[PDB]
């Protein structure tokens, strides 16, 4: 697309003036969005690329086109494209948070956990003491769907919210991999996932590009025929 850029094996779009997508590839090849913020004089990134070498891309990208330290990561589920890079987050000294139950099911997952554990209240909204100078990301836990421990994360002072892979686009057939879902639930914590972020009008997810808030009642109701 144009104003797209590439470096190496990933492809960053701007989408605000302080919010990048990164979009790592696996193989046909899958595509893995994530985000980039930046705050102030520092940098912060939502979820690793498929690799430790994709991860190490983007950190190099963020160095040649933005030139801020990464002062943190959260990553929003124990699966490859959104935890595979840990280690290079590690080695590059980036400072790493997921869901407390995200790095409980690491190992089993065959991913590496985080350094810190983020915890949530029965709301859903992560408790501000182990999501320390978070800046602009809010942190959402919206109930089990794709996975038991996915997490939302909003970007405040921006229309954008980003749903990872709970969401999926508006035209969508399917619900994608349902392999560690929960068909039950799953319907519910994408309304939940809206009504945190009421007022986001660019749903930014895993594996599309980024839709209208129609994403998020589109999944709901592809959900609905799960239970
Ligand atoms: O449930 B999701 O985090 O969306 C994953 C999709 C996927 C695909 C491959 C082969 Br392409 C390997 C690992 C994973 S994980
Ligand atoms: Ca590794
Ligand atoms: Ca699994
Ligand atoms: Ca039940
Ligand atoms: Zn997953
Ligand atoms: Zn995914």
């Amino acid at each position: 697309e144009t104003g797209d850029q590439r470096f190496g094996d990933l492809v960053f779009r701007q989408l605000a003036p302080n919010v990048w997508q990164h979009t790592s590839y696996l193989d046909g090849a899958v595509a893995s969005n994530g985000l980039i913020v930046r705050d102030g004089g520092r940098v912060l990134v939502v979820d690793t690329a498929w690799t430790d070498d994709q991860t190490a891309q983007i950190l190099n990208w963020i160095k040649q086109e933005i030139n801020l330290p990464v002062a943190l990561a959260v990553v929003t589920h124990a699966h490859q494209d959104k935890m595979g890079g840990m280690d290079a987050l590690h080695a590059a000294g980036i400072a790493t948070y997921a869901n407390a139950l995200s790095n409980q099911l690491a190992p089993q997952e065959g991913m590496v956990a985080a350094q810190h554990s983020l915890t949530f209240a029965a709301n859903g909204w992560v408790e501000p003491a182990t999501a320390p100078n978070f800046g602009p990301l809010k942190v959402f836990y919206p109930g089990p769907g794709h996975t038991s421990d996915n997490i939302t994360v909003g970007i405040d002072g921006t229309d954008i919210a980003f749903g990872g892979c709970l969401i999926k686009d508006s035209k969508a057939k399917s619900l994608g991999n349902l392999g560690d879902a929960d068909t039950e639930h799953y319907a519910a914590s994408a309304r939940a996932f809206g009504a945190a972020f009421p007022k986001a009008s660019m749903i930014v997810m895993s594996h599309s590009a980024p839709d209208s808030r129609a994403a998020i009642t589109h999944t709901a109701r592809m959900a609905d025929k799960l239970r």
